[PDB]
């Protein structure tokens, strides 16, 4: 007996499901609008059903909120609305976290009971390069000590307080650094997806995942991810290949081995991708 | 904005409500069978609506399992029924965890959609005093290292995996030691309540609390818990000296004053630093925090916002 139910892509495809599950134009545009262009078969066969799955939890939580508010008799102290539902997305640099999180962001927004869905990356709570350099941590960028954990906690806490205005700092891929004083403002969305290297990490104290309602870990073979990282580095010369590999071996792989991979059992749902980026195995915690 | 809604006792009582699956006089008085300290007003003002709240989540979880099973189309891999809903209860030695847990256990079992409710204490996963002795941990009894974390984890995991059979060992508060050979068996209940000093503790990678669906922390001023710890140590003495099998224990022959000296000593050196160092910092991880007055009655509820 296992805590998970498993499906390979075959098994998963073989499932006859209710809801017809067809991609809508809004969905496409929604997605293209997030700067993402991923295969449609993947979106159809894997992400639509996943989204429906997740939507059942969100709708269950909204019903519970209202049934609980009814029982309590709709008092003053009780909030008027469910606080945002929070979804964590974890995994290695280059495994597709951001893509996975942007597709769910677009698909989940399609339902009328939860149309406002925000996406925050924890890259934004990285210490700025100067401060990392003040502390001799540039080479450990993305490791747990490279983030301002207190600020991350405060931001997610404020979101789970039902605050109307909660602000995250902004990481620039263009500069590879925090943009000083830029802010992403989150305004009581229905759903918040929080993507990052560290989102399921265990902090002796109180961790940010304590505030999650659902979490995903995006998985793949470590040698496949190394390839994906190299390709991404080449898109941003055998010399570039050499430089990519050095960053992988020195920074990103050890980060994966020591800090990220051990958090995989904590996820609600683990999605494993083969060499071609398509999902070949899903593990869902038993309800 | 806090992540909690907070109510003092006046405000709780001032709330509207419903008194949902409400209790016969006999059913009420039956609850006195959980201990001599059961206060039925407390049970009716606080624990009952609390059980109703919890019952709402247990039932939402049950419908969610069914909606999810239908949507996936009832495949062979999906289980037949929802795995147990697990509730953790945490706090200091002598704050009332066990009583709170026992009351909740009885109230939750009233509902037909979940009548099988088990209660397991993590005291049973302490290493026996002899094993503690081999490990050099007798003076740290109840600290996280005094437990077989791995057997505890395997047991909760097994339950949350929907097994039909899991076993926990058993601690004797009278002989202050594990009972050789004794096991509590747990058989896929609707709800498992897990109670102990370490349940919300934060360890490496995986923690037992990752398997919880809801948790409570029972809270009070430290000064008062001492007083309750001292009182309970007196009562235990008295109880041991009356048992045929337990009057042989050194502590059974303490005088009131000697039992007070020894209780404050254990408090000072063990239970209190355990509380400050390891228990209290888990308080913010609880779904619900119940604070008790000097009189044992609840003066404050903090509930996580849904």
């Amino acid at each position: 007996p296992s805590p998970y139910v498993e499906f390979d892509r075959r098994q998963w495809r073989a499932l006859r499901m209710s809801t017809p599950l067809a991609l809508t134009e809004e969905e496409l545009v929604g997605l293209r609008g997030l700067g993402e262009q991923i295969d449609l078969l993947e979106v159809e066969e894997v992400y639509l059903p996943l989204a429906r799955l997740i939507h059942l939890q969100v709708a269950a939580r909204q019903r519970l909120f209202a049934a609980t508010a009814e029982f309590l008799g709709e008092p003053q102290q009780n909030p008027d609305r469910p606080v945002p539902f929070i979804i964590g997305v974890a995994g290695s640099v280059a495994v597709g976290k951001s893509t996975t999180a942007r597709v769910l962001q677009a698909l989940l927004a399609r339902w009328d009971h939860h149309p406002r869905v925000d996406l925050v990356t924890t890259d934004g709570f990285l210490y700025p390069n100067a401060e990392l350099q003040r502390r001799n941590l540039m080479h450990r960028k993305g490791f747990p000590e490279s983030y301002n954990r207190r600020a991350l906690m405060r931001f997610v806490t404020s979101v789970k307080s039902g605050s109307d205005y909660a602000c995250a700092p902004v990481y620039s891929h263009l500069h590879y650094d925090i943009i000083p004083g830029a802010e992403q403002v989150v305004r009581h969305p229905d759903i918040l997806i929080l993507e990052g290297l560290n989102v399921l990490q265990t902090g002796p104290t109180l961790m940010v995942s304590d505030l999650f309602d659902f979490s995903l870990y995006v998985d793949a073979r470590i040698e496949d991810i190394e390839q994906w990282y190299v390709s991404r580095f080449l898109a941003m010369d055998s010399q570039a290949v050499v430089a990519a590999r050095e960053i992988w071996r020195t920074i990103n792989r050890p980060n994966l081995v020591e800090n990220i991979l051990p958090t995989r059992p904590r996820a609600t749902l683990v999605l494993r991708k083969d060499a071609d980026h398509s999902i070949n195995r899903l593990r869902l915690r038993k309800l």
